[PDB]
């Protein structure tokens, strides 16, 4: 079984790859793709809050990003591990810390803190970081507030870059990223 997480801004092309690197290792491995809250009912409860109101003070949304990743991983990700699967999960603990920590200005070691206590040791086997450039992502993607929140993300998840993260160069075509990543995570899985 491996934990397989992928992050990166909006404009890396993150769901593209997943997909694409989904359909090759079906082959030889049992993979699922998922994202929180993935259809756990509790998680989805939390995700109608976080949507369907109430223009939220900003660390009681990290807290429900962090409450729907326990639910999550709980119910959906630890259960497929112990069947042996492959899980690809696209955004985990690295989105919390570049969103809430760093771009949304709570802190990135506070919002570690709290989202530590929700996966309580359970850190991805691998982490595939889309490194893509603001420039690209922004034209991948088609305001002044969006551009320089897209930067600040950016600007984060090199801060929290800085063993179980492999960046992959999403600046190139995408076929190109797809490779690299597929390449990046059979490596690791046949090491
Ligand atoms: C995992 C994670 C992601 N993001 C960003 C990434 C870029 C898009 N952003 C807006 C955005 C866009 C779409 C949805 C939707 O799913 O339709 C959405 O809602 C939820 C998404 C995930 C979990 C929950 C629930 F509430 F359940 F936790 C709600 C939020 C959310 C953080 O900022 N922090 C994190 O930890």
């Amino acid at each position: 079984s491996a934990f397989i997480t992928f992050e990166g801004p909006e404009g890396s092309g993150k769901t593209t790859v997943i997909n694409e690197v989904y359909h090759r290792l079906v082959k030889d491995y049992d993979v699922i793709m998922t994202r929180e809250p993935g259809g756990v009912p509790t998680g989805e409860e939390i995700r109608k809050i976080v949507l369907e109101g109430n223009d939220m003070d900003i660390r009681t949304e990290a807290m429900l990003f962090a409450a729907s990743r326990r639910e999550h991983l709980v119910l959906k990700v630890i259960p497929a591990l112990k069947e042996g699967k492959v899980v690809l999960c696209d955004r985990y603990i690295d989105s919390s810390l570049a969103y809430q920590g760093y771009a949304r200005g709570i802190g990135v070691e506070e919002v570690r803190a709290l989202n530590e206590f929700a996966i309580n040791g359970l850190y991805p086997d691998l982490t595939i970081y889309l490194n893509v450039s603001a420039e690209v992502g922004r034209e991948r993607i088609i305001d002044q507030e969006d551009l320089k929140f897209h930067e600040k993300v950016i600007e984060g998840y090199q801060e929290i870059i800085h063993q179980r993260f492999k960046s992959v160069n999403a600046d190139q075509p995408l076929e190109n990223v797809v490779e690299d990543t597929y390449q990046t995570i059979i490596k690791y899985l046949e090491k």
